[PDB]
């Protein structure tokens, strides 16, 4: 592990509080793609020009076309990524990738099979996996590992800032710092929690409290910190119980309350390491109206994450929006600080 003197940032756009994505270029000359930087996974991929146009999701996204890149290097090994919420499939290629002004030779999936659900609902084209190599499919070095190798970054860490969605363009949607954190976007001190184990961005959670009565995760539980998840999530059975405590109605994909009931909802607290992380209802209610005649969705969802990573809660965009997040690969921990 060699360290340098550099920090790089990636400017993110915020689509509807649910997808935070930045721009990368692949190939010579660069082909640009909108991508999510996803700590829940470790593979890079973008849709391929070899994706059959019978996948409509391929009709509606940018396609990487190897035949137009002079730095491409073929490989071709089959690759399937089976996330908890959908799957993609294709084959591995290598090309040069530009991210935050850093150029790195990276092996990545060209995706030729991309389901309309969920992918038709993606504003982004691809994914940049930010997790450990232990979780990379095909044993492919993740992009951050390859950048670390160049010995240019000041610290073996990266940090996420997710903004609250603005209508006004001079609000940046968010920011990733590779090799550091950005003190403009947090205040107070970081508090850290150790990873249970290297290989996964998952920490122990000591309790989940709702208001001043209800207690979940009473004996302890897992918290995956997932920058590529829209929401905070829990196991179906946990969320069943959290939602009971809030007076919420279950639908197929989400929970809702009558919009007028939203601001009366208690705080929700997450006990991580030394500290309680508290969200008020404004942090977890999509308060689109104050009417009793309208439903408001909640940014806390049920999700069963498979083993071995699950069963687990996941702290996604709903959480990061309040808490500036640092991922420390040197010391295998995660730090949180109040975002600003
Ligand atoms: C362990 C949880 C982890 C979660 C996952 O990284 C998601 N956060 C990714 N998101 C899903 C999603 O649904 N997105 C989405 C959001 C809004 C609209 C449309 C879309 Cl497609 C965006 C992305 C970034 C693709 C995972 O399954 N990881 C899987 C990876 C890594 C490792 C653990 C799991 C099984 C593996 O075989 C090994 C592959
Ligand atoms: C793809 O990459 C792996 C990684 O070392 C390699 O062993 C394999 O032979 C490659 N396949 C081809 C056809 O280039």
């Amino acid at each position: 592990l060699t360290l340098g003197n550099t920090t790089s940032s990636v400017i993110l756009t915020n689509y509807m509080d649910t997808q935070y994505y930045g721009e990368i270029g692949i190939g010579t000359p660069p082909q640009t793609f909108k991508v999510v930087f996803d700590t829940g996974s470790s593979n890079v991929w973008v849709p391929s020009s070899k994706c059959s146009r019978l996948y409509t999701a391929c009709v509606y996204h940018k396609l990487f076309d190897a035949s137009d890149s002079s730095s491409y290097k073929h490989n071709g090994t089959e690759l399937t990524l089976r996330y908890s919420t959908g799957t993609v499939s294709g084959f591995l290629s290598q090309d040069i990738i530009t991210v935050g002004g850093i150029t790195v030779t990276q092996m990545f999936g060209e995706v030729t099979e991309m389901p309309a659900l969920p992918f038709m609902l993606a504003e982004f084209d691809g994914v940049v996996g930010m997790g450990f190599i232990e979780q990379a499919i095909g044993r492919v070095t993740p992009i951050f590992d390859n950048i670390i190798s160049q010995g240019v970054l000041k610290e073996d860490v990266f940090s996420f800032y997710y903004n609250r969605d603005s209508e006004n363009s001079q609000s940046l949607g968010g920011q990733i710092v590779l090799g550091g954190s950005d003190p403009q976007h947090y205040e107070g001190n970081f508090h850290y929690i150790n990873l249970i184990k290297t290989g996964v961005w998952q920490i122990q959670m000591k309790g989940v409290s709702v208001g001043s009565s209800t207690l979940l995760c009473e004996d302890g539980c897992l918290a995956l910190v997932d920058t590529g998840a829209s929401y905070i999530s829990g196991s179906t059975s946990s969320i069943e119980k959290l939602m009971e405590a809030l007076g919420a109605k279950k639908r197929l994909f989400d929970y809702v309350v009558k919009c007028n009931e939203g601001p009366t909802l208690p705080d929700i607290s997450f006990h991580l390491g030394g500290k309680e992380y508290t969200l008020t209802s404004a942090d977890y209610v999509f308060q689109e109206s104050y009417s009793s005649k309208k439903l408001c969705t909640l940014a806390i969802h049920a999700m069963d994450i498979p083993p071995p990573t699950g069963p687990t809660w996941a702290l996604g965009a709903t959480f990061i929006r309040k808490f500036y997040t640092e991922f420390d690969r040197r010391n295998n921990r995660i730090g949180f600080a109040l975002a600003r």
